[PDB]
């Protein structure tokens, strides 16, 4: 139903393949450091925006008109498996997102909608899938995404951004019932929804854990650990069943040092890492047979282009030619300079060639 | 809504009234050979200069500047339908226009944008060709412009410039229903374009059916001249429908010697001419009812300017004093020289007002 891939090397790369170089590809590459992500975006209200099939796949494109990075990745939001359970979410210019009406008490979860039907309710991202997949024709592979049960989790307690997740963690000390009831709404809505994704289209999937660092190692194997796992298991058993490939899965971890070796045995094909892990330390934790993804601080494009050339080739000594995915540690800031960008892109490519010849 | 037109020779002729003299234009007139055009053109990427009208208005301007040219035609591109439609194109310096995932299955055409949904992605043409018809001031008529179905498509198939068109031809000959599907395609996008750039002050429109030469009359009777004739059958009907005046339009097939009879009878008021075709044969075959423009061998620019008048000359006496405006039998090439071009103007409109006294 979809043109060819022309470039596989990240799908190859994810499944641990030999390639004749690194792919690379940038979180937030479609994001406010360009400014004709800005442009289009003005036109709408950012859900108005994820609602659009043209306007996912217009923002979608944009970087790969300017970098020929490996990979593209859907726009859209995570907060929107939130939104279609039943939450009311905003994302005012200035403020970022806001639920008006957090869950605060275990009664709060009546008002959800039952897992079952959220796919059905995000209709509209599978038709942007499949739009950007068309319009790609092949260039390079496209790559869907959610957030991971906890991290969801956090935003529907803490109603936004915390830089201590106390709400969300009371939760798990005093409401572990409630807590894993939720974890589970959230594991099965997740769930049809990913696979949607691939039916649409996606040809690999990542899940973000972002507030994997809040909780630390017997707090993440309690209650973030089981439903990453469950994620992986039953979105590779449904595709499966329905005839389909499975695809590459990435979990991303971000401050999660201490689930790496967890993480290496939870079922999916990459794990990616945040800046603060050195390369080879991560290597020992996860063993010689799953990809890694990353790790470069963000803030070393705020360098020049020569300096980001010596950062990303000291990086690509550290993981080796083998088993390895180039990106960020973490998503592209919003005053990142688009050429600083470009040259990460470059020396990827450039030192992972000279790294093998 | 716009100032009135002060010199209109260029229209009269296009209708087929006498005149004083015999009018002149220059395709690529906005081009390489001129060092201001350079310079204007190495602030942005090419296709961010079509987005921008002040951009397009200034190229359309500076030729005017120089020489007493009768007619302006807005700076765009005929590529930027295929754009419109969906495909990816650019144009890197050194290596003309490329569509690094050309159409090369039937199935590719799913792709594509609705057809009536193009004129609204390119209100950046419209906004440039309202901008220049305030700014010309009256001056001369400025001419509208899009490529023919068939052209388009060699583009969108090849992916770039061809000598043989072979893949496109293959098209024709194998997948002649997928063919005409994409030819319609093109047809019902570039009718409600073309009109647009009228509604936006556009006083006359060109198409550009540059790859005629490689179809020969079985295949260009059957692929590019339906489509041509319905283009402007529907262009002037929608305009008298919104109530406007349809304009003059040119058709100018390139290598098309073998169409000049069935092309002067497909709606057009002006057929264009390379400089292959003697204007005498030209003339008996498109009969006493079309007005036809051209034809100098672009490259007669080389010539020293002397030797450009006695040309000229030559060329007009063939044509004679009616139903004629005088062009390049093609566009203007990177490394003429501007006084040339100069030349060429003074020389048309002193021979033409000598054959008239
Ligand atoms: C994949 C994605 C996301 N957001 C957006 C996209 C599509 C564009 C892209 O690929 O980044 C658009 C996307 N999302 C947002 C924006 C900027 C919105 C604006 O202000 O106009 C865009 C373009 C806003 C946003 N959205 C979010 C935040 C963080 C809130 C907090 O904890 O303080 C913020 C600031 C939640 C969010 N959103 C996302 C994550 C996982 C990655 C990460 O950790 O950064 C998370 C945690 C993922
Ligand atoms: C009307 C127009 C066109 N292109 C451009 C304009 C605006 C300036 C002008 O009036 O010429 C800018 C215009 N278009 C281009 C340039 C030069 C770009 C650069 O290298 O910087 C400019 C100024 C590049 C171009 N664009 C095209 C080619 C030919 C490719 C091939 O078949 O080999 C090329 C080389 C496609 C094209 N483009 C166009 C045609 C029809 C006329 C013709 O046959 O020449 C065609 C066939 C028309």
């Amino acid at each position: 139903g979809f043109p060819e891939l022309k470039n596989d090397t990240f799908l190859r790369a994810a499944w641990g393949e030999e390639t004749d170089y690194t792919p690379v590809w940038c979180m937030r590459q479609a994001g406010r450091y360009l400014p004709e992500f800005r442009e289009t975006r003005a036109a709408q209200d950012f859900f108005s925006t994820c609602r659009s099939p043209e306007a996912c796949c217009e923002l979608t494109l944009q970087p790969l008109r300017r970098f020929p990075l490996d990979a593209a990745i859907i726009f859209s939001e995570i907060l929107v498996v939130p939104q279609a359970l039943g939450m009311e979410v905003t994302m005012v210019p200035g403020k970022g997102p806001s639920f008006p009406e957090p869950l605060r008490e275990e009664q709060d979860l009546e008002r959800l909608r039952d897992p079952e039907v959220v796919a059905s309710e995000l209709g509209y991202v599978f038709q942007a899938i499949t739009l950007t997949r068309q319009r790609l024709a092949g260039r390079v592979p496209l790559i869907g995404f959610a957030g991971a049960p906890w991290t969801l989790m956090t935003y529907m307690v803490e109603g936004g951004g915390s830089s201590t997740m106390a709400q969300a963690k009371r939760w798990l000390y005093q409401r572990p019932q409630a807590s894993h009831q939720l974890l589970r709404i959230l594991t099965d809505a997740l769930v049809p929804y990913l696979v949607g994704q691939v039916v649409a289209g996606a040809q690999a999937l990542q899940l973000f854990e972002s507030h994997a660092g809040h909780l630390g190692p017997q707090l993440f194997n309690k209650f973030a650990l089981p439903y990453i796992r469950d994620v992986a298991k039953q979105v590779k058993a449904r595709l499966r069943e329905a005839g389909l490939a499975p695809v590459p899965m990435i979990i991303f971890a971000k401050d999660g040092h201490f689930a790496l070796e967890e993480l290496a045995q939870a079922g999916y094909e990459v794990v990616g890492l945040d800046w603060t892990v050195a390369p080879k330390k991560a290597r020992e934790c996860v063993g010689k047979t799953v990809t890694l993804q990353g790790n470069l601080d963000p803030c070393a494009l705020y360098a020049s282009e020569e300096e980001i050339g010596q950062l990303v080739k000291q990086m690509l000594d550290d993981f080796g030619p083998h088993r390895y995915i180039a990106n960020l540690g973490h998503g592209l800031y919003p005053d990142m300079d688009p050429e600083h960008v470009g040259a990460f892109v470059d020396a990827v490519h450039k030192h992972s060639r000279l790294l093998r010849q």
